[PDB]
């Protein structure tokens, strides 16, 4: 014993065969349709609204349900192509947005398209947040964490950006989104719910997300049990792995419009 749900299904995870792992990593999760975005974008439609990636629609479904209300200025950690950025653009109270990610040689560099608020958006690349100090802002936004097949790596990468987010969240933001991409340890659990009482906010799975990832998203909207609601996602990943393959849901990918705002 000793391990949490978590950790067991890690452990199991790293021992699936190609396939087990293949066919279970996107067995009964939603997923939107990218096909038609990236052949506009790879032709460069700049003005039909395709969103940049995955990440527009992953976010989209926490905001139309409230999970957390943009508005005023906006950070954007860690912004990538800008999916993030670009689709808090197109909210009403939100005035401003910028951007800031690392880029390079083996990460994603921004990307300029025009959906609807792209003259409020500015992404800096070739910056590590690590070692930039934190702004006041109204909205705080963190996407940061590469997967490992090590659950203390894991650990470890996600506590590093907790910290971080320290400072950010001491600049009093109204609302905040941070991922959390291993919270099922006994310290993360135990981190988290220390950083709850503080800044308020509740942890929530994305049923976008893969199941090869247990990451859950920590919102300023929600308010679910820190160890109540990481078990129950948990216990849904272990559950898919042992009964009979399930669909994809499919579901059309969000369009940002285009336009600038004033
Ligand atoms: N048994 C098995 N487990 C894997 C494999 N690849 C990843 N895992 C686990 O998947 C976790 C994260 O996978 P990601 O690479 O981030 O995303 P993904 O679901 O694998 O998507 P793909 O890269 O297309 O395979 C890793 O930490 C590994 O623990 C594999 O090939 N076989
Ligand atoms: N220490 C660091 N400082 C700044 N950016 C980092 C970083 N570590 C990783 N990143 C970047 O953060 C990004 C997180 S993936 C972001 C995807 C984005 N939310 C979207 O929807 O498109 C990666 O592109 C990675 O290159």
């Amino acid at each position: 014993t000793g391990e949490t749900l978590g950790e067991k299904w890690k452990a199991r995870l790293n021992q699936m065969s190609a396939l087990e792992f293949y066919s279970y990593k996107k067995s009964g999760i939603t997923e939107v349709c990218r096909e038609e975005a990236r052949r506009a974008l790879k032709d460069g439609v700049a003005t039909g609204g395709h969103a940049v990636s995955r990440g527009s629609a992953k976010l989209r479904w926490l905001v139309e349900r409230g999970y957390l209300q943009p508005y005023g200025k906006v950070i954007d950690l860690g912004c990538g192509r800008g999916g993030w950025s670009y689709y808090a653009a197109t909210i009403r109270k939100v005035q401003e947005v910028k951007g800031y990610t690392k880029g390079g040689p083996g990460h994603e560099e921004p990307m300029l398209v025009q959906s609807y608020g792209w003259n409020i958006v500015r992404l800096k690349s070739g910056v590590d947040v690590f070692h930039m100090a934190a702004e006041p802002c109204d909205t705080l936004l963190c996407d940061i964490g590469e997967s490992s097949s090590s659950p203390e790596v894991e650990e470890a990468r996600t506590l590093r950006v907790l910290s971080m987010v320290g400072d950010w969240l001491e600049k009093r933001p109204g609302a905040f989104c941070i991922k959390v991409l291993c919270p099922y340890t006994s310290t993360m659990m135990e981190t988290l719910e220390r950083l709850q009482r503080r800044y308020g906010g509740g942890l929530v799975r994305v049923p976008l997300s893969r199941n090869s990832t247990h990451e859950m998203y920590w919102v300023s909207g929600a308010k679910s049990n820190t160890i109540k609601s990481v078990s129950t996602t948990s216990q849904l990943l272990l559950g898919r792995m042992d009964g009979p393959r399930r669909p994809v849901k499919y579901e059309e990918d969000v369009n940002l419009g285009s336009g600038t705002r004033a």
